C-alpha cells in the first residue's frame, strides 16, 4: 500500500490527521484520526483557531438532513448541524464515498490552535454516535459502499524532539493504511488481542509491570470501566486505583532524581541541558493484553521516550524538555497516542480483533527497545472485564 504510506501528520500532543476532500467541487481538509469517537464532523463557520471550513453552499453535492447534533468529549464539545456529502481521501483507497458529516457551528475547547486540522474522523462504532447509534460511522459507510476490506491499520510516529508547526507541516507523522496491512511499519510478529465490544475499540488488561515489577492488582481494576485504543488521545490514561500505583512505582525506579509533584501530575515539565536526558533511570512499563487464545496473553512494552512526552523549552532553549504523560482517569484505561507511537495498530473489524507489533517509526536508544512478546500462560483472565 505504497500511495497510502505517510498519508499522516501531526504529534500527541496536538494530534494526528489525515487530508479529506468534502463536497462538489472537492474542499480539502485535515481531519483528526480518532479511534476513540465514530463521529464525523468538520469546521463550517468561521473560528480563530481555522484557517479553513467546510461551506456547505458550495457543495453541489451536499444533503441536508434538518437535524442538530451535540458531541461531548471528556474535555471539549461541539455543536453541529447534520448532512451528507460525498467524501474522498486523497492519500487512501481510490475511492469516494457519500458519508454523514457533522457541519460544526459552535464548539467549546475542540480546536487546537496550531493544529492544522479542521475536523474529526471518528472511527469508533455506531454505539457511541451522536444522536445515536442510528448515524451511520465513516468506516462503515466506507465498507458498505465500496470493496475496501472491513479494518484499517496506524502508524503514528512521534519525533522523540519537539516540532514546530513549519516542522510539523514538513514532517511525516506516519500511516493510516485503510483496507491493508503494510509490512514495512513495523518490525517482528504481530500479536493479537480480541475487541471486548463494538462501541469503542475495547481491550483487556491481564497484567501490569513496571521495569519487570508486578503492580499486583486485581485484573479487573485495569479495566475498570473499560479499556480502550484512542487515537484521540494524547496521554496513557489510568483509572485512579491503577494509576497511583503506577506513579509510586515510577517514581521508585526513578529514585536517584527528584521531581516536582506537578511533573508527576502531568502538568509541568522537566527539562535536561542537551542530549542528557537520562532514559536509563525511568522504567520500561508493560502492558499485558488478552489473547485469542484461551489463557493466553501477550505484552506490549513501552520506553520512557513513549512516556515522556517532548515539549518546547519555556525560552525554547538548548535543553530537552518532557511532559510526564501519564495521567488520571475516571472513565477506564485509554491506550492513547503515546502508547500508540510505540506500535504498529492493526483495528481488525472484520475479526474484531486489535493487533500489535513494534513501530519501524518508535523512538528508542541503543540499550532498550519497544517489545510486543508473548506469550504468557497468566492465570485469571476470564474476569478481569468489568
Ligand atoms: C465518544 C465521546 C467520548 O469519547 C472519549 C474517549 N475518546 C476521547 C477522544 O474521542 C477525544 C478526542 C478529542 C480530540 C481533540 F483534539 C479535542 C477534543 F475535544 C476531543 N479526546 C479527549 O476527549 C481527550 C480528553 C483528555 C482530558 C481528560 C481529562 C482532563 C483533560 C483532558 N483529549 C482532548 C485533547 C487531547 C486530544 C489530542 C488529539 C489533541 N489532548 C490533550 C493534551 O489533552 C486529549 O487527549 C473522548
Amino acid at each position: 500500500f505504497v500511495e497510502m504510506v505517510d498519508n499522516l501528520r501531526g504529534k500527541s500532543g496536538q494530534g494526528y490527521y489525515v487530508e479529506m476532500t468534502v463536497g462538489s467541487p472537492p474542499q480539502t481538509l485535515n481531519i483528526l484520526v480518532d479511534t476513540g469517537s465514530s463521529n464525523f464532523a468538520v469546521g463550517a463557520a468561521p473560528h480563530p483557531f481555522l484557517h479553513r471550513y467546510y461551506q456547505r453552499q458550495l457543495s453541489s453535492t451536499y444533503r441536508d438532513l434538518r437535524k442538530g447534533v451535540y458531541v461531548p468529549y471528556t474535555q471539549g464539545k461541539w455543536e453541529g448541524e447534520l448532512g451528507t456529502d460525498l467524501v474522498s481521501i486523497p492519500h487512501g483507497p481510490n475511492v469516494t464515498v457519500r458519508a454523514n458529516i457533522a457541519a460544526i457551528t459552535e464548539s467549546d475547547k475542540f480546536f487546537i490552535n496550531g493544529s492544522n486540522w479542521e475536523g474529526i474522523l471518528g472511527l469508533a462504532y455506531a454505539e457511541i454516535a451522536r444522536p445515536d447509534d442510528s448515524l451511520e460511522p465513516f468506516f462503515d459507510s466506507l465498507v458498505k459502499q465500496t470493496h475496501v476490506p472491513n479494518l484499517f491499520s496506524l502508524q503514528l510516529c512521534g519525533a522523540g524532539f519537539p516540532l514546530n508547526q513549519s516542522e510539523v507541516l514538513a514532517s511525516v507523522g506516519g500511516s493510516m493504511i485503510i483496507g491493508g496491512i503494510d509490512h514495512s511499519l513495523y518490525t517482528g510478529s504481530l500479536w493479537y488481542t480480541p475487541i471486548r465490544r463494538e462501541w469503542y475499540y475495547e481491550v483487556i488488561i491481564v497484567r501490569v509491570e513496571i521495569n519487570g515489577q508486578d503492580l499486583k492488582m486485581d485484573c479487573k481494576e485495569y479495566n475498570y470501566d473499560k479499556s480502550i485504543v484512542d487515537s484521540g488521545t494524547t496521554n496513557l490514561r489510568l483509572p485512579k486505583k491503577v494509576f497511583e500505583a503506577a506513579v509510586k512505582s515510577i517514581k521508585a525506579a526513578s529514585s536517584t532524581e527528584k521531581f516536582p509533584d506537578g511533573f508527576w501530575l502531568g502538568e509541568q515539565l522537566v527539562c535536561w541541558q542537551a542530549g542528557t536526558t537520562p532514559w536509563n533511570i525511568f522504567p520500561v512499563i508493560s502492558l499485558y493484553l488478552m489473547g485469542e487464545v484461551t489463557n493466553q496473553s501477550f505484552r506490549i512494552t513501552i520506553l520512557p521516550q513513549q512516556y515522556l512526552r517532548p515539549v518546547e523549552d519555556v525560552a525554547t532553549s538548548q535543553d530537552d524538555c518532557y511532559k510526564f504523560a501519564i495521567s488520571q482517569s475516571s472513565t477506564g484505561t485509554v491506550m492513547g497516542a503515546v502508547i500508540m507511537e510505540g506500535f504498529y495498530v492493526v483495528f481488525d473489524r472484520a475479526r474484531k480483533r486489535i493487533g500489535f507489533a513494534v513501530s519501524a517509526c518508535h523512538v528508542h536508544d541503543e540499550f532498550r527497545t519497544a517489545a510486543v512478546e508473548g506469550p504468557f500462560v497468566t492465570l485469571d483472565m476470564e474476569d478481569c472485564g468489568y
